């Protein structure tokens, strides 16, 4: 298995269990989920990960997300700088697109709740029935779980 | 996260993103499950890790488990002898109870169905609508993925 954690916040966000492709030119990971009707109906995702569904007010979410693309700047800056200009600039589009639709998605946040960490977004396919979630790709940090006996 | 492994066939069987219980004295472990209706209705256990649901008749099923039981026990013997009779007497019972019930189970196997490694059984709750799914113990490798960075 893969594990796909939240850079900053270490909360695990989902694993290889779900259908995941890259999307917006390797900016972020997109996760197909399943609902779930067993109990109490839900996405699965967000279930077997402990995702906590999150709100604010858009100022909120600005302070917010400037204070992420700090982060994951000063992460790329050090690590792999050939992302910085990309993670930047991909990044600045996705977050107008996500403010002009602001209503319209679920915000969700890693199980323990790090007002640092990465926030997460739930959308439904044009089926109506099939869940998704949205992640900064730079964002997240890989895990490999191959019997390393 | 915690992987669960098929201790002879590598398989990954579960993890613990579900309810797990160990139950019949240390014997098997129940895993809960989730009904899904996004796409094809299932449990999520066996859509997760790709299990394959099996069949076979009484004379089959018995000269496989005493084959799978000599297996185990071997690996007990070399690794773990306090579980040795444990081992074989309880699951000598659990394996009574099975072939009692022969037509009231549904029948699993790791994804690449080795026919040398675990046969998981498939039941539901007394509710008709939650999943769980039990799995020999002895017969299972644990990997743990918490960020072995």
């Amino acid at each position: 298995m893969i594990i796909y954690r939240d850079l900053i916040s270490h909360d695990e966000m989902f694993s290889d269990i779900y259908k995941i492709r890259e999307i917006a030119d390797g900016l972020c990971l997109e996760v197909e989920g399943k609902m779930v009707s067993g109990g109490i109906t839900g996405v699965d995702i967000v279930m077997n990960h402990h995702l906590q569904e999150t709100s604010f007010t858009k100022e909120a979410y600005k302070k917010y997300i400037k204070d992420y693309m700090k982060s994951i700047k000063g992460k790329l800056e050090e690590q792999r700088p050939e992302r910085v200009k990309p993670f930047m600039t991909g990044a600045a589009e996705q977050i107008k697109h996500i403010l002009a639709n602001f209503k319209n998605y679920q915000f969700f946040i890693g199980e323990n709740m790090n007002p640092d960490g990465m926030v997460a977004l739930l959308d439904y396919r044009e089926d109506g029935v099939t869940p998704y979630m949205i992640f900064f790709k730079d964002g997240l940090e890989m895990e490999k779980c191959l019997e390393h006996h």
